[PDB]
Protein backbone atom coordinates (compact mmCIF):
# COMPACT_ATOMS: atom_id res chain seq x y z
CA UNK A 1 0.00 0.00 0.00
CA UNK A 2 3.04 2.48 0.84
CA UNK A 3 4.95 0.63 -2.11
CA UNK A 4 1.56 1.28 -4.04
CA UNK A 5 1.48 4.73 -2.79
CA UNK A 6 4.70 5.39 -4.24
CA UNK A 7 4.02 3.81 -7.20
CA UNK A 8 1.30 6.52 -7.91
CA UNK A 9 3.70 9.41 -7.28
CA UNK A 10 6.17 7.57 -9.80
CA UNK A 11 3.50 7.99 -12.24
CA UNK A 12 2.37 11.40 -11.60
CA UNK A 13 5.26 13.25 -11.24
CA UNK A 14 8.08 11.74 -13.53
CA UNK A 15 7.18 13.49 -16.62
CA UNK A 16 7.03 17.10 -15.13
CA UNK A 17 10.21 18.67 -16.26
CA UNK A 18 10.55 22.28 -14.78
CA UNK A 19 8.85 23.33 -11.31
CA UNK A 20 8.48 22.14 -7.69
CA UNK A 21 4.98 23.58 -6.91
CA UNK A 22 3.43 20.03 -7.53
CA UNK A 23 5.39 17.74 -5.57
CA UNK A 24 5.32 20.46 -2.69
CA UNK A 25 1.99 20.73 -2.28
CA UNK A 26 1.51 16.96 -2.03
CA UNK A 27 4.38 16.40 0.51
CA UNK A 28 2.45 19.44 2.25
CA UNK A 29 -1.21 17.48 1.82
CA UNK A 30 0.09 14.17 2.95
CA UNK A 31 2.20 15.65 5.96
CA UNK A 32 -0.76 17.51 7.20
CA UNK A 33 -3.69 14.37 6.85
CA UNK A 34 -1.39 11.52 8.65
CA UNK A 35 0.39 10.99 12.29
CA UNK A 36 4.09 11.62 11.67
CA UNK A 37 5.68 8.35 12.62
CA UNK A 38 3.96 6.94 8.98
CA UNK A 39 4.88 9.67 6.74
CA UNK A 40 8.62 9.30 8.24
CA UNK A 41 8.12 5.57 6.40
CA UNK A 42 6.92 6.91 4.00
CA UNK A 43 9.38 9.77 3.39
CA UNK A 44 12.38 6.91 3.77
CA UNK A 45 10.62 4.77 0.79
CA UNK A 46 9.73 7.32 -1.69
CA UNK A 47 13.53 8.89 -1.25
CA UNK A 48 14.66 5.45 -2.91
CA UNK A 49 12.77 5.90 -5.86
CA UNK A 50 15.01 6.09 -9.15
CA UNK A 51 12.03 9.24 -10.27
CA UNK A 52 13.80 12.62 -8.60
CA UNK A 53 10.67 14.10 -9.10
CA UNK A 54 9.73 11.88 -6.68
CA UNK A 55 12.63 12.36 -4.07
CA UNK A 56 11.75 15.61 -4.61
CA UNK A 57 8.33 14.98 -2.89
CA UNK A 58 9.91 13.36 -0.50
CA UNK A 59 13.04 15.61 0.40
CA UNK A 60 9.75 18.21 1.12
CA UNK A 61 8.73 15.98 3.66
CA UNK A 62 11.93 15.58 5.59
CA UNK A 63 11.58 19.59 6.04
CA UNK A 64 8.30 19.20 7.27
CA UNK A 65 9.75 16.29 9.35
CA UNK A 66 12.81 18.03 10.61
CA UNK A 67 11.93 18.36 14.02
CA UNK A 68 13.21 14.82 14.43
CA UNK A 69 16.87 15.03 14.27
CA UNK A 70 17.06 11.43 12.70
CA UNK A 71 15.50 13.22 9.82
CA UNK A 72 17.41 16.10 9.68
CA UNK A 73 20.58 14.45 10.04
CA UNK A 74 19.57 12.37 6.88
CA UNK A 75 19.14 15.77 5.20
CA UNK A 76 22.39 17.04 6.17
CA UNK A 77 24.20 13.98 5.19
CA UNK A 78 22.45 11.67 2.72
CA UNK A 79 20.27 13.79 0.70
CA UNK A 80 23.20 15.85 0.26
CA UNK A 81 24.71 13.15 -1.99
CA UNK A 82 22.09 13.10 -4.39
CA UNK A 83 23.43 13.83 -7.82
CA UNK A 84 20.32 15.37 -9.06
CA UNK A 85 20.74 19.36 -8.88
CA UNK A 86 16.76 20.06 -8.69
CA UNK A 87 16.35 17.45 -5.42
CA UNK A 88 19.42 19.76 -4.15
CA UNK A 89 17.31 22.73 -4.73
CA UNK A 90 14.57 21.00 -2.82
CA UNK A 91 17.31 19.97 -0.28
CA UNK A 92 17.71 24.00 0.46
CA UNK A 93 14.21 24.59 1.11
CA UNK A 94 13.84 21.87 3.24
CA UNK A 95 16.57 23.28 5.48
CA UNK A 96 15.13 26.78 5.51
CA UNK A 97 11.91 24.60 6.71
CA UNK A 98 13.61 23.55 9.47
CA UNK A 99 14.63 26.84 10.70
CA UNK A 100 11.54 28.61 9.99
CA UNK A 101 9.42 25.56 12.33
CA UNK A 102 12.37 25.59 15.38
CA UNK A 103 12.77 29.65 14.68
CA UNK A 104 16.12 31.20 13.22
CA UNK A 105 17.40 32.14 16.82
CA UNK A 106 16.96 28.53 17.90
CA UNK A 107 18.43 27.53 15.21
CA UNK A 108 21.64 29.21 14.60
CA UNK A 109 23.71 26.29 15.86
CA UNK A 110 22.68 23.71 13.23
CA UNK A 111 23.01 26.28 10.57
CA UNK A 112 26.59 26.94 11.91
CA UNK A 113 27.06 23.13 11.77
CA UNK A 114 25.57 22.85 8.26
CA UNK A 115 28.08 25.99 7.10
CA UNK A 116 30.79 24.38 8.24
CA UNK A 117 30.10 20.64 6.89
CA UNK A 118 32.02 18.45 4.89
CA UNK A 119 29.89 17.76 1.93
CA UNK A 120 29.81 21.20 -0.08
CA UNK A 121 25.94 20.43 -0.83
CA UNK A 122 25.30 20.10 2.83
CA UNK A 123 27.13 24.35 2.83
CA UNK A 124 25.22 25.26 -0.23
CA UNK A 125 21.74 24.06 1.01
CA UNK A 126 22.21 26.32 4.14
CA UNK A 127 23.53 29.27 2.00
CA UNK A 128 21.32 28.93 -0.27
CA UNK A 129 17.83 28.05 1.58
CA UNK A 130 17.94 31.24 3.37
CA UNK A 131 18.30 33.45 0.93
CA UNK A 132 16.72 36.41 1.05
CA UNK A 133 19.04 35.84 5.08
CA UNK A 134 17.46 39.37 5.87
CA UNK A 135 14.20 38.75 5.30
CA UNK A 136 14.08 36.22 7.81
CA UNK A 137 13.02 36.49 11.48
CA UNK A 138 16.55 37.16 13.81
CA UNK A 139 18.55 38.23 10.56
CA UNK A 140 16.25 40.73 9.70
CA UNK A 141 17.06 42.49 13.21
CA UNK A 142 20.19 41.78 12.96
CA UNK A 143 21.55 41.54 9.49
CA UNK A 144 25.54 41.32 10.80
CA UNK A 145 24.58 37.88 11.80
CA UNK A 146 23.66 36.82 8.32
CA UNK A 147 26.69 38.86 6.47
CA UNK A 148 29.33 37.20 8.90
CA UNK A 149 28.25 33.63 8.43
CA UNK A 150 28.09 33.63 4.85
CA UNK A 151 31.16 36.00 4.02
CA UNK A 152 32.50 33.74 6.35
CA UNK A 153 32.65 30.65 3.27
CA UNK A 154 33.86 33.46 0.90
CA UNK A 155 37.23 30.92 0.62
CA UNK A 156 35.34 28.15 0.45
CA UNK A 157 36.54 24.96 -2.03
CA UNK A 158 33.23 24.59 -4.24
CA UNK A 159 32.43 26.91 -7.08
CA UNK A 160 28.73 26.00 -6.20
CA UNK A 161 28.82 27.08 -2.39
CA UNK A 162 31.37 30.56 -4.13
CA UNK A 163 28.15 31.61 -6.23
CA UNK A 164 25.49 30.86 -3.53
CA UNK A 165 27.89 33.10 -0.84
CA UNK A 166 28.66 36.05 -3.37
CA UNK A 167 24.72 35.95 -4.34
CA UNK A 168 23.38 35.75 -0.55
CA UNK A 169 25.78 38.83 -0.18
CA UNK A 170 24.21 40.47 -3.06
CA UNK A 171 20.94 40.05 -2.09
CA UNK A 172 21.63 41.69 1.29
CA UNK A 173 23.86 44.48 -0.10
CA UNK A 174 20.43 45.82 -1.54
CA UNK A 175 18.94 46.86 1.67
CA UNK A 176 21.82 46.86 3.96
CA UNK A 177 24.45 48.62 1.60
CA UNK A 178 26.44 50.47 4.40
CA UNK A 179 27.33 47.02 6.52
CA UNK A 180 27.97 45.13 3.47
CA UNK A 181 30.47 48.05 2.42
CA UNK A 182 32.35 47.61 5.51
CA UNK A 183 32.18 43.47 5.44
CA UNK A 184 33.77 44.02 1.72
CA UNK A 185 36.37 46.27 2.69
CA UNK A 186 37.87 44.18 5.08
CA UNK A 187 38.38 41.71 2.59
CA UNK A 188 42.20 41.03 0.92
CA UNK A 189 41.35 39.97 -2.30
CA UNK A 190 44.35 37.67 -2.95
CA UNK A 191 42.63 34.20 -4.15
CA UNK A 192 40.59 33.09 -7.23
CA UNK A 193 38.12 32.27 -4.51
CA UNK A 194 37.40 35.95 -2.81
CA UNK A 195 37.54 37.35 -5.87
CA UNK A 196 35.01 35.56 -7.64
CA UNK A 197 32.79 35.95 -4.80
CA UNK A 198 33.51 39.35 -4.06
CA UNK A 199 32.76 40.28 -7.66
CA UNK A 200 28.89 38.93 -7.26
CA UNK A 201 28.45 40.75 -3.40
CA UNK A 202 29.63 44.18 -5.24
CA UNK A 203 27.89 45.39 -8.00
CA UNK A 204 25.41 47.53 -5.86
CA UNK A 205 28.08 49.16 -3.50
CA UNK A 206 29.78 52.22 -3.83
CA UNK A 207 33.36 51.10 -2.39
O1 LIG B 1 22.75 22.51 -12.38
C1 LIG B 1 21.76 23.07 -13.29
N1 LIG B 1 21.57 22.59 -14.51
C2 LIG B 1 20.62 23.16 -15.32
N2 LIG B 1 19.87 24.22 -14.87
C3 LIG B 1 20.05 24.73 -13.63
C4 LIG B 1 20.99 24.16 -12.84
N3 LIG B 1 21.00 24.81 -11.65
C5 LIG B 1 20.07 25.79 -11.69
N4 LIG B 1 19.46 25.74 -12.90
C6 LIG B 1 18.53 26.48 -13.45
O2 LIG B 1 17.40 26.70 -12.44
C7 LIG B 1 16.32 26.97 -13.14
C8 LIG B 1 15.17 26.11 -12.72
O3 LIG B 1 13.97 26.59 -13.32
P1 LIG B 1 12.90 25.60 -13.94
O4 LIG B 1 13.51 24.84 -15.09
O5 LIG B 1 11.74 26.44 -14.42
O6 LIG B 1 12.37 24.55 -12.85
C9 LIG B 1 16.70 26.68 -14.71
O7 LIG B 1 17.04 27.96 -15.40
C10 LIG B 1 17.71 25.93 -14.69
O8 LIG B 1 18.48 26.09 -15.97
CL1 LIG C 1 13.26 35.95 0.67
Amino acid sequence: SMKQYVARLEKDFSLIEHGFKEEEQRALTDYKSNDGEYIKKLAFLAYQSDVYQVRMYAVFLFGYLSKDKEILIFMRDEVSKDNNWRVQEVLAKAFDEFCKKIGYKKALPIIDEWLKSSNLHTRRAATEGLRIWTNRPYFKENPNEAIRRIADLKEDVSEYVRKSVGNALRDISKKFPDLVKIELKNWKLESKEINQVYKLASKFIDA
